């Protein structure tokens, strides 16, 4: 042990509060709660809870609010470009000690790891149209926005797609990935014909002014949001989920040379006898195994770049995303030697796990969860907040 760093656990597209779901936890799942298990091995856990469908810059400025706390503030030039609220949801702080000189891991998955390098960006550099904007109107800015933060010594991620996802491209994609929204509540139990009168499922969509109303089904409701901003506008995770919105992304979110980027990729497909192709193994979610997986692993586009090395999948993103962001990036990316080096991207390795099963929100007996997520949080106590050049 090295450090003392809490560890903070991110979602992707899809994910919610500890209070959600009745309980169900999008960290374990059917397994359990992770969250809860590093906290009983003696390592202190917490967890966000950001916007599964709004763009990584929305959820980043989530995160800091919810980290520090405050009233979630997206900035002005931001919001003026997307037209969408300025300010958002006020959170009372999980972290205070973060405005103290504290720092944090950040375990993400999915879609989650874009927004924790967005987030690791923006605390270090700011944004440069932000600070520029405040001083043209006059308007305040938020601290998130000048940079000079130190707040994050590792970030982690689990199945991201760095370099985005195929996913995106399939003819019927609105009405299947609404359809796995679905299917993970189904996951849960919770059925989506069904007007439940309690929260259950907050889609933390305050800056557009979208809510599930009373009488009204997640079926209802997802048939709402598929013509709504956080569906159709570029401020959207649907368009930084895309492999040209990720490129975009790419382009400005750098990785920072003062914190260690370990990443996990996941498969759970075999390639064809006769064919590139790659096909959905036994075990894989019910979802993805029909729905997901066979477009993934059959999907090319040479404009694009979209080649062979896409075919193999999670069931969800295409593996050869998330070792780290590739497209429009200057980041580097070491394979793992057995040591973490910082500012660079430590590629751990491909497990053989979907989407679904590496938090536990699919089951797997096979696989030991526990002891993944243990592992990796004795690696990051591990960490060292000063390197030593040597030999
Ligand atoms: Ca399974
Ligand atoms: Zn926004």
């Amino acid at each position: 042990r090295a450090n003392d760093a809490p560890i903070v656990l991110l979602h992707g597209f899809t994910g919610w509060g500890r209070e959600e779901m009745f309980g169900f936890k999008y960290w374990g799942g059917v397994r359990g709660d992770i969250e809860q298990w590093l906290n009983d091995n003696g390592y202190r856990t917490y967890t966000l809870a950001v916007g599964p469908l709004s763009s990584n810059w929305d959820r980043a400025c989530e995160a800091y609010a919810q980290l520090v706390g405050g009233t979630v503030d997206y900035g002005a030039a931001h919001a003026a470009k997307h037209g969408h609220a300025r300010f958002g949801r006020t959170y009372p702080g999980l972290l205070p000690e973060l405005k103290r000189g504290g720092r944090i891991h950040i375990i993400a998955h999915s879609q989650g790891g874009q927004t924790a390098r967005m987030l690791v960006s923006l605390l270090e550099n700011g944004s440069q149209e932000e600070r520029e904007y405040a001083k043209a109107h006059n308007v305040s800015l938020s601290p998130l926005f000048e940079g000079g933060h130190h707040f994050v010594l590792s970030v982690t991620t689990i199945a991201t797609p760095h370099d985005g996802t195929t996913l995106v491209n399939m003819v019927d994609f609105t009405d299947r990935f609404f359809d796995l929204q679905k299917f993970v509540l189904k996951a849960a139990a919770v059925a989506s014909n069904v007007p439940y009168t309690s929260q259950v499922y907050d889609f933390k969509l305050d800056q557009w002014g979208l809510r599930r109303q009373p009488g009204e089904s997640f079926d209802q409701y997802f048939e709402r949001l598929k013509r709504s901003p956080v569906w159709t506008s570029t401020d959207t995770a649907r368009y930084d989920l895309s492999v040209p919105g990720a490129e975009k992304l790419n382009q400005w979110v750098k990785a920072s040379p003062n914190t260690y980027y370990l990443s996990f990729a996941t498969e759970r497909t075999y390639r064809g006898a006769l064919t590139g192709n790659y096909y959905p193994e036994l075990g894989m979610n019910a979802f993805s195994a029909v729905v997901c997986a066979p477009f993934l692993g059959s999907y090319r586009n040479a404009t694009l770049g979209i080649d062979d090395r896409w075919l193999e999948n999670d069931g969800i993103v295409n593996a050869f995303s998330m070792n780290g962001p590739k497209r429009g990036s200057t980041d580097r990316i070491v394979p793992y030697d057995g040591t973490i080096k910082k500012g660079v991207w430590n590629d751990m390795g491909t497990y053989n796990v979907d989407h679904l099963e590496v938090i536990g929100v699919d089951p797997n007996p096979l696989f030991d969860i526990r002891a993944f997520y243990l592992r990796l949080a004795e690696q990051l106590a591990s960490l060292q907040p000063h390197h030593h050049h040597h030999h």
